[PDB]
């Protein structure tokens, strides 16, 4: 599914992301724009031989077992492909578990580059909350 920005940040706030660990609403919606343009079916693999999974672009070197990454874990208990789902449950779980071990949202390059900092609140402007 690719999801609509206010639609989901509607999905997203009603899972109870907003202000979640101090981040505002629109800095998930920014992270879910640049990490997968808002498509739940977005995979990615990077150099290491893990793949990032999902709206959120989850790692399965820590995060999911896709099965094909020899010496991960499973911190979140799923299997990656759960991730991809049009239901964005599980990855809104998962990503609760990643933004609360420490790091905060820094977890995410692109939110990094390209959110942190910024007008976040663009992303949420309009938008029937
Ligand atoms: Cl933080
Ligand atoms: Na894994």
């Amino acid at each position: 599914k690719v999801f609509g920005r206010c639609e989901l940040a509607a999905a997203m706030k009603r899972h109870g992301l907003d202000n979640y660990r101090g981040y505002s609403l629109g800095n998930w919606v920014c992270a879910a724009k640049f990490e997968s343009n808002f498509n739940t079916q977005a995979t990615n693999r990077n150099t290491d031989g893990s793949t990032d999974y999902g709206i959120l672009q989850i790692n399965s070197r820590w995060w999911c077992n896709d099965g094909r990454t020899p010496g991960s874990r499973n911190l979140c208990n799923i299997p990656c492909s759960a991730l991809l789902s049009s239901d964005i449950t599980a990855s809104v779980n998962c990503a609760k578990k990643i933004v609360s071990d420490g790091n905060g949202m820094n977890a995410w390059v692109a939110w990094r580059n390209r959110c942190k900092g910024t007008d976040v609140q663009a992303w949420i402007r309009g938008c029937r909350l």
